[PDB]
C-alpha cells in the first residue's frame, strides 16, 4: 500500500516545471501520475514548487480543514499551481481535463513523524 505521504507526492507535486505551459498539461499529468487508470479522477491540483517548500507548509499557518479537522496549514506565500478538472467531453477511458494555472496559497493537511503533507485541502 502506498504511504499517505507518498500518495500526496504522486498526486500533488510537480517541481519539474514553473507552471503549466499549455492546455494539454492536465491530460498528460493525470495520465502519467496514474490518476486515470481505472476511472478519471475528477479534480486534482499540482503544485509547481520544490518538495521542501511544500513540506515546509506544515509549520506555517494552522487553519481549519474543510472537514473540520485541525491539522491543516496555509502557506504564507502564494505558489504556482495547476488545477486539473474533468470537462464534459471526458469519458473513461478517454479522460479529458481543463488546465487552469494560478498563483495561490495552498492549504494542506499534515500528519506523521516527520510531519508532512498527506492531503491537499484547497487553494486560496
Ligand atoms: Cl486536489
Amino acid at each position: 500500500k502506498e504511504t499517505a505521504a507518498a500518495k500526496f507526492e504522486r498526486q500533488h507535486m510537480d517541481s519539474s516545471t514553473s507552471a503549466a505551459s499549455s492546455s494539454n498539461y492536465c491530460n498528460q499529468m493525470m495520465k502519467s501520475r496514474n490518476l486515470t487508470k481505472d476511472r478519471c479522477k475528477p479534480v486534482n491540483t499540482f503544485v509547481h514548487e520544490s518538495l521542501a517548500d511544500v513540506q515546509a507548509v506544515c509549520s506555517q499557518k494552522n487553519v481549519a480543514c474543510k472537514n473540520g479537522q485541525t491539522n491543516c496549514y496555509q502557506s504564507y506565500s502564494t505558489m504556482s499551481i495547476t488545477d486539473c478538472r474533468e470537462t464534459g467531453s471526458s469519458k473513461y477511458p478517454n479522460c479529458a481535463y481543463k488546465t487552469t494555472q494560478a498563483n495561490k496559497h495552498i492549504i494542506v493537511a499534515c500528519e506523521g513523524n516527520p510531519y508532512v503533507p498527506v492531503h491537499f485541502d484547497a487553494s486560496v
